[PDB]
């Protein structure tokens, strides 16, 4: 896999409500870096962040997608708007880039850019 395709299937996994799958492209030690949180560090601390939020139905949208590099290692590139709707009804939508650095079908960093002001104005019952 490149690693744009290897960014694709991630997605399409977690579109796939898919979480263990998704993680198991993640690196055993991957960099999850949402950039104003503080960082994450392996695949399964970043598998249980993904669960902090008990999601019910999830459509991460790739309105963009391009990658440096070549055929087996580089950097996908993504713009997005994170949606999900949590047990309790609150829906979210997050707009969101993030950088994902491939090594032969592994992420070995993820680097989401946002702004937690608007992502906790959003939780806020």
């Amino acid at each position: 896999m490149t690693p744009l395709e290897t960014v694709q299937l991630f997605l399409a996994r977690v579109n796939a409500l898919d979480l263990d799958g998704a993680c198991a492209l993640l690196a055993e030690d991957v960099v999850y870096d949402n950039v104003p949180m503080p960082t994450v560090h392996g695949r399964a601390a970043a598998r249980a962040f993904l669960s902090q939020l008990p999601a019910t139905a999830i459509d991460w949208e790739t309105h963009a997608i391009a990658a440096t590099g070549d055929a087996a290692r580089g950097t996908v590139l993504t713009e997005r708007t994170d949606r999900f709707t949590l047990a309790d009804g609150r829906t979210l939508a997050i707009r969101v880039m993030g950088a994902f650095d491939v090594a032969d079908g592994s992420i070995t960093a993820w680097r989401d850019y946002f702004d937690l002001g608007q992502f906790m104005a959003q939780m806020a019952p």
